[PDB]
């Protein structure tokens, strides 16, 4: 009786959030806690609804990962009035002084770790060059895409702005390479149309691609165009959250590169939050300084993404029990 917790996740259309909710609830109820754990299937409404129904049942914390939430802000007061501390999970929650802490990521990291294995892999370092590459980005309702996007392009930046990258559609910028609810359909649309616009002469040689899922589409839309032969090989594309799909393709020769986001240790962060909150103690946060949310810098604890290729997707995704062997084959 160590009290309740409520966990909010965003969909399940996305395989990581199915983990991060099954290992929150295990690690939670080891420590000793009730929880309630519910999925919003990236229904920004029903996902208001059950946080709403989590404050009257009278959770003592709320750790929630938002579709988007700027909607969350009426609630949160209402949390907070209540005496209800609110942790961000994974995805920082804006326009609210009622969030409490940010356990995630370091998500600047991952995108110079998506970058890096493109520009790696092109050899840019070796002067080679140059390459034609397209940008995509993730949710624009998701703080986390920024970061992604940004930190892609501290690497990019440089060669773009040399010549030894060349983005051909000239599309640059959230506002433009953004991907709406991170929905592969889209991502798989918009590189139909780029490919038809700017590469019917021109090769594209990489694809910047911030999510597996969208990653897996940038790949059939480049296979529908006559990519993926042997006179014709894919672009480099990057990805993240290690998705069954996305490693089996990396392993196959297809995908190049993933991100490896361990959600076991992000649900271990998350329960040190709990414990610390509800033993009347400070949590542990190593970040005070970079996560703005438009009313306050959230204090928030940021884990280390560890970057996978065909090359390590063994030592990795199995070894270290993520994966069972069976499960890539
Ligand atoms: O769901 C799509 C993406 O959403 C991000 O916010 C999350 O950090 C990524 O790991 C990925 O899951």
């Amino acid at each position: 009786d160590k009290g309740s917790v409520g966990i909010a996740m965003p969909t399940k259309s996305s395989a990581r959030w199915i983990d991060d909710g099954n290992n929150i609830v295990k690690q939670l109820q080891e420590a000793g806690y009730k929880t309630d754990l519910q999925y919003a299937d990236d229904d920004i409404p029903n996902q208001l609804s059950q946080i709403e129904n989590m404050v009257t049942k009278g959770v003592k914390v709320l750790v929630i990962a938002s579709i988007d939430g700027t909607t969350l802000s009426d609630v949160l007061k209402q949390a907070g009035e209540q005496g209800i501390k609110v942790i961000a999970y994974d995805r920082l929650i804006r326009n609210s002084g009622d969030v409490s802490y940010y356990a995630t990521f370091d998500n600047f990291q991952v995108g110079v770790l998506q970058a890096t294995s493109i520009t790696d892999k092109l050899g840019l370092k070796d002067g080679k060059g140059p390459f034609n590459i397209e940008l995509f980005g993730g949710s624009p309702d998701d703080n986390n895409a920024f970061f992604f996007y940004d930190g892609a392009m501290s690497v990019l930046k440089p060669y773009i702005d040399s010549g030894k990258l060349v983005v051909k559609s000239g599309q640059m910028g959230m506002d433009k390479v953004g991907t709406l609810r991170w929905d592969p359909a889209t991502a798989q649309a918009r590189m139909d149309n780029l490919l038809s616009a700017y590469y019917t002469d021109a090769k594209v040689d990489a694809v910047l691609s911030p999510y597996d899922g969208l990653s897996i589409g940038i790949i059939s839309s480049l296979k529908g165009v006559g990519y993926g032969t042997k006179d014709q090989p894919l672009p480099v594309v990057s990805g993240q959250d290690a998705e069954v799909p996305s490693v089996k393709s990396i392993i196959a020769g297809e995908q190049y590169s993933t991100i490896f986001k361990d959600t076991r240790e992000l649900a271990k962060v998350t329960v040190n939050m709990v414990n610390a909150v509800m033993e009347g103690k400070e949590p542990e946060v190593n970040d005070t300084k970079t996560y703005e949310n438009g009313v306050k810098v959230v204090p928030s604890y940021l884990l280390k993404p560890v970057a996978v290729t065909k090359e390590n997707y063994k030592q990795v995704l199995v070894d270290g029990g993520y994966y069972k062997e069976d499960q890539l084959k």
